[PDB]
């Protein structure tokens, strides 16, 4: 653990990390739908569809063995309420044992298959109700059709919503969940996962949230040494000197400006057993992204999101988390990020300065704020220095991902086809919605540089998520790479907090494949 | 059907060339494996080096000369490499003490050349035909080509051969000379040879959209480009309606015709209909937009980079499904009956223009609330796609210059195709594959069409917050077809070459290979 | 000739004033030599004292009255000093018990008083005539100033003395009271008396101009303006043509029919000559930009710092040489035959304008690709000098408020001139320096030709890349002047003067110099 | 503008001076930039590279 520089005594020198968070203490029950529901105690919420009737009445079929409650569920009384996607009412009344108990319903829409939007808006719908109750046991009654995969994501999406972020803060929550659905016993195995899931995405989502001074190169590196020490995996972090030896010119030249070192983090998970499978995640890790003297100033360029810049790399640690939870066998998986912070000042890189990166390719930098795609060369160099089957890396690389798949969908790119199909099913498994795009061979041209070996960017071809994966790909030589740009999706704007994107997403892709 | 002018010197027709130079061209195959003929002209091989990296120049085919045969020997030819583009001229005389001009295209170190690396291989070949005064021109081919490449190759070369001089007066190229006659040797000779009358008919489809694309707006308006499809339509026999604005009020395409309004010139709806001779085995709806000038309305293009200039393309899709008839007209296929539709408006701004917040009504009884004047192409296509569907056809497939997002997505190489049904969108893929035109499937994300709903229409046609315009606009459009297949084209990116500054008749040969391989 | 209105409200015509009160000032010029007579009104002396920069005033003329002349002693003027700008008012009585009024203003340190130093002088001056009810002003020249520099002086002291109230109703004169008579005592009253007349004649030219410019667009239409030519033109008994669209369109005008397309105004061309009854040695020809209001068309003026509000001045080319036409059919010079040009026509919104990308035909046969419709004065200029070189003259001489990068160039102060020939450019520098009216030589470069070369048309209206407007410009109007000697000269920088809020009738003096001068 | 090429310089080589005769160079034009090389064997049986701008 380094030592985090200050300009004055008042500035953080570590990231407030919580580890055992109230998700934790949650007790999940899972009943069988078949045999009857029980309401005694706490809040029951019926999820309820009506195909074919767009906007229908609510009815309820479940038998449950309260007399008072069942009278409230009578189709007369459910029928003054709909399904629309996200509607919900619940009400409070005393049971058969004159206890109080919660009961409603939220609203599935006319569709029989939910996707995971729809999940979305089903699992807020119910955490709004749960941050305005005070009772002890929260118990959901499927009336509606999911498959493993789509329940544990109602799991891991309740989890990461339920949970409330307040370690720069200067209803209670629920101590017990019971879920009612057909065939309980296979979807039990998804409930223990499901949390694993959670805080994978939840750790994500704390260093994402953390602000540039919390969270800066020097401090993220620790976090990242802390979590592999918490999870007996291996750790190593390079320091400026050893990445000088290294010749990672192009990676450097970023951090030039900060008053925060560059550190290199590498995460190590071995399988005790004969390893089959080689996996490098590299993750692009800019604690703030300020442009450089590419100044963040045009309208609409949101440089106070730009904490958001270490997504990347967050997704990574995460998917360590759940690794190391987890423990895969047969696999070895490497953990890297080039973690550095892109500022303004007289020891900044500037535009126009050509540097070496270290495979030796040398680069005209067209514009500082394009500094993503220039850590990402040096990381990607290491990555395949350590002899891995499949290299993927995941950044929040370019803004133009907003205009292409917007803030849902993820874009995929590579050169391996068996690579991208992996990576689509793994975002298929994990509910987490990526889309494949092209890497066109002939905007190729448009990174030859009159001097340097190549362009950073292009001048003219505004296709800039394609050009930047032309980039990438000349510094992975003779291994299978995929590239996930989540620039767009990784900050949920109507909720103003990250979303944990791709942690769920590089953990089935390393469990499943 | 006959144009308004606003002065005596206002054009009333577009231009059109229909007999072109390289109509003229007479084009012979002849197998390889009889001997390579240098009498006449320029006569270019097309060679290759697999492995060697810009490696030397061979010439393995047999000439029927000595005197050639020994100045194309490989320790004369080692001087010169194969690189991608390269190009050379040889000056020499033949057997019958003749001046003959021979030379060679460099076509890469790669087996299989790619519809770009093709591309590159035809423009070095044009280089050599321009600026000389030549009478024939020989290719012998040295490289590996299906049939699928070899048509594509005489395509490229006869749309870049071809020059566009309608609107040149006193700068009228002096030195135009287009050969008369196209020899080719190539393997296996006699499977290639059907694939030349089709090159030609799918060059001339393209370079009909061409025509009507580089056409600028005061000759290319509604009631002008209409004309020419009744034209057209007369040529090829095929069955044609013209729908004028009183039809068009009873279709009540109030969307449509809302974009139109500020416009001197009235709303044009061109149906053409091609109907196979026996039983009819499926039936396909083209839908091309046809904004002659697309200003932006009220919200009008003066922000920088929208490129005001350009938008005299904004009919590029019309002039795609136009080439497709014309394609498919001469080609005849059989057991398919193909409607060939597009609403042409213009986009202007006046007193009688629709204002944005405006709410209008389309064809299927939807209210919409406009939000932007200048996304104006989803609402003609709106009432098309209505008008489509109406037909009764198997398939729906629309082209548009619809959203400038797809310079940020694909380019200006890719078009993006979104859709409803998966296998439509595959047989649109196979089609690119085949016309060598690529496409790129993208997504309609259901989870934006929350973003269209309005406060007091039925339906918004722009959203508010989500910036991918490309998905946003494909779910607007995805409202107008209920129970059909349909498949949507964006080539706002890749309709308009800059480099050469012209148009690419982009959608004419992969509308057409989706009708004829089907 | 009916001015077509809105409402019944819209002005059919431009008030202009013709009789200005400038008029009715009897002018007297005596010699310095006979001492000045200190009797009615005020009395200013114009000192100055080289090498002292600032140092006292030094009254040096005899003063023909003993009381005055103790005043204006050394002891009593070393208090105030010569600084450019500065002035000063005594109260006295004179020899004869009256009270009379004298005073000074300073010239600086430098004995060759500028342009722009004159100017701040008179400025100063005319702040004296201002809010004081006088009778007579007397100004006696301690200064060395020519003929030119002198008539300078009488023609700016009129201008800036001259306030127009055409427009003010409720909030008009109130305290206007002009002088009635005006003295000037100099060494050399003789050869400077033949430039009082003259400098009346420079000043209402410069001021008819002036009229016409600040005369709003609502005013000032293509049909009013030219309305105003014909009137001039009968009271200075100059010949004079007015070419309706009918004749235009048979003159096959394209380029100048399509900018006005849009207007409810039609296009008017002025046509006004003037001939000498002697022999005719040099025929000249003026062409003035007379685009009444230049909203930029579809490419709109919204750019920050566009200042749409001020495109009522875009006809000021057309204004200076309507303004030379009253200098010159009053002067009425010899051996000259002038034509008076201006295409005059309004740049507009509608569904009937021209759009960018448009391809319109010149006179002179030549295809232009319309790039920025609010590049449209060179589109009129240019069958404007086609009209004007088949008059078969000697100069074409054109002056328009064309390219804004003319404040990034010269500013403010001094307009630029453009041409193929070097005596006419001579000639108008020499004139440039008679009149006073700074204008700096500027290069056609003819390697920006090349981006002017149209893909389809025979030329470009506009540069894609080179941002050298002015020069580029100047490319443009250089094609359609095929063998005769022009100079253009572009005052879009220099036309309106922002500290006044007021225009500067800027090319009257010029072009009359030019004229008269030959 | 835009003329044919015509060489009026003496080449003092048989095949090079048939190559630049006016009825071969006359297809070539002399806008200005335009440009074309050909390779052929001179007298002395020697690779040749001979063209105008
Ligand atoms: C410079 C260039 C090539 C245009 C680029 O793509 N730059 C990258 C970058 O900074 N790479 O380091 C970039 C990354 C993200 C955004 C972004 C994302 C979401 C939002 C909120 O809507 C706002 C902005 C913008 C830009
Ligand atoms: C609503 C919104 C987002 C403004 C839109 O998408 N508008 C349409 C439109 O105006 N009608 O659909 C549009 C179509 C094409 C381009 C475009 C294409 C290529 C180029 C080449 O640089 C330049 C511009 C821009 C805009
Ligand atoms: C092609 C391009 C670059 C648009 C152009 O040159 N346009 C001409 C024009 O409109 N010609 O018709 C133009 C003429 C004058 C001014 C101008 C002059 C002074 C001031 C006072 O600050 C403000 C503006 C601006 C533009
Ligand atoms: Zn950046
Ligand atoms: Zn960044
Ligand atoms: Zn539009
Ligand atoms: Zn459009
Ligand atoms: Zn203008
Ligand atoms: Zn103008």
């Amino acid at each position: 653990a380094s030592e985090v520089p200050q300009v004055v005594s008042l500035d953080p020198t570590s990231i407030p990390i919580e580890y055992n968070t109230p998700i934790h203490d949650i007790k999940v029950q899972v009943y069988d739908i078949k045999g009857g529901c029980n309401v005694e105690e706490g809040l029951t919420i019926f999820l309820v569809n009506n195909p074919g009737k767009e906007n229908g009445p609510v009815k309820i079929s479940s038998k449950v063995n309260d007399k008072q409650v069942s009278e409230f569920l009578k189709d007369e009384n459910m029928e003054k309420f709909n399904v629309k996607l996200g509607t919900s009412k619940h009400f409070y009344m005393f049971n058969d044992n004159k206890n109080s108990v919660a009961v409603g319903y939220v609203g599935c829409g006319s569709v029989a298959d939910l996707s995971e939007a729809d999940m979305k808006r089903v699992v807020l719908s119910l955490v709004t109700m749960l941050h305005d109750n005070k009772l002890s046991k929260l118990t959901v009654v499927f009336e509606i059709n999911v498959d493993k995969n789509l329940f544990r994501f109602f799991l891991e999406t309740l989890f990461y919503e339920y949970m409330t972020d307040e370690r720069f803060k200067s209803m209670e929550y629920i101590k017990h969940l019971g879920v009612y659905i057909n065939n309980a016993d296979t979807y039990k195995e998804e409930v223990e996962k499901a949390r694993v899931y959670y805080f994978g995405t939840y750790y994500a989502s704390q260093l994402i949230a953390a602000p540039s001074n919390y969270c800066n190169p020097v401090s993220l590196s620790n976090a990242a040494v802390e979590l592999a020490q918490k999870l007996n995996l291996e750790y190593k972090i390079l320091g400026v000197k050893e990445l000088e030896e290294l010749k990672m010119g192009a990676y450097l030249s970023v951090g030039k400006g900060s008053m925060y070192p560059n550190k290199f983090i590498h995460l190590t998970y071995k399988s005790k057993g004969d390893v089959k499978k080689k996996i490098a995640l590299v993750g692009k890790g800019i604690t703030f992204d300020s442009g450089g003297y590419n100044l963040k100033a045009a309208p609409g360029s949101m440089i106070d999101l730009m904490k958001f810049d270490m997504s990347g790399c967050a997704a990574v640690l995460g998917c360590a988390y759940c690794v190391g939870t987890l423990k895969p066998e047969n696999v070895e998986i490497h953990f890297l990020s080039a973690v550095c912070e892109n500022m303004v000042s007289k020891n900044s890189y500037r535009p126009g300065d050509i540097i070496t990166a270290s495979n030796g390719k040398t680069i005209e930098v067209g514009n500082t704020d394009a500094e993503g795609r220039l850590t990402l060369a040096d990381a990607l160099v290491y990555a395949e220095k350590l002899g891995v089957d499949y290299i993927v890396d995941i950044a929040t690389l370019t803004g133009a991902m907003l205009y292409s798949l917007g803030t849902s969908y993820a874009g995929v790119f590579g050169n391996n086809e068996e690579l991208i199909n992996k990576i689509l099913q793994s975002s298929k498994t994990s509910n987490e919605p990526v889309w494949w795009l092209p890497i066109i061979n002939e905007y190729r041209a448009t990174l030859n540089s009159k001097y340097a070996d190549i362009n950073q960017i292009s001048s003219s071809v505004k296709a800039s998520s394609i050009v930047a994966s032309l980039f990438l790909k000349e510094f992975v030589q003779n291994t299978a790479w995929a590239h996930i740009d989540i620039a767009g999706v990784s900050w949920n704007f109507k909720a103003r907090k990250p979303k944990g994107f791709g942690v769920r997403l590089l953990t089935e892709f390393v469990l499943n494949d």
